[PDB]
């Protein structure tokens, strides 16, 4: 199915591509629900470095404390054991969450192997 393609393809404790206007392109059986307004912070933040580590990145109203990104490309977050990552693309986030075991190296590298993909194609 459509859903089996994705978990198999973005898979991670969850993942997901959603354009910059917030539509969703594709997501994990497992990722949350979430606000329009989480979605314009986290693109503020690629806009204006340091813009949500005041308030912490909210996304499906789960807190993740802000910690070191890459400037305008890449987002970071922790909370408890797991964390998040969120790459901007040419017309795209990739969003990647991750859980103990998993290391943020290894959510990171599906997060950039995904981002890849779609860059390469325009995207």
């Amino acid at each position: 199915s459509w859903q089996t393609y994705v978990d198999e393809h973005l898979m991670l404790a969850a993942s997901a591509i959603v354009g910059h206007d917030g539509s969703v392109w594709a997501q994990s059986s497992s990722f949350p629900q979430f606000k329009p307004q989480e979605i314009t912070g986290i693109m503020k933040d690629f806009e204006e470095p340091g813009h949500l580590a005041p308030t912490g990145l909210h996304l499906g109203g789960i807190k993740y404390m802000v910690i070191q990104g890459e400037a305008g490309a890449v987002i970071r977050g922790k909370k408890g054991s797991g964390g998040i990552t969120i790459k901007k693309t040419g017309q795209a986030l990739v969003f990647g969450i991750y859980e103990e075991p998993v290391t943020p190296g290894q959510c990171n590298m599906v997060v950039e192997r995904l981002g890849d993909y779609l860059i390469d194609q325009g995207l």
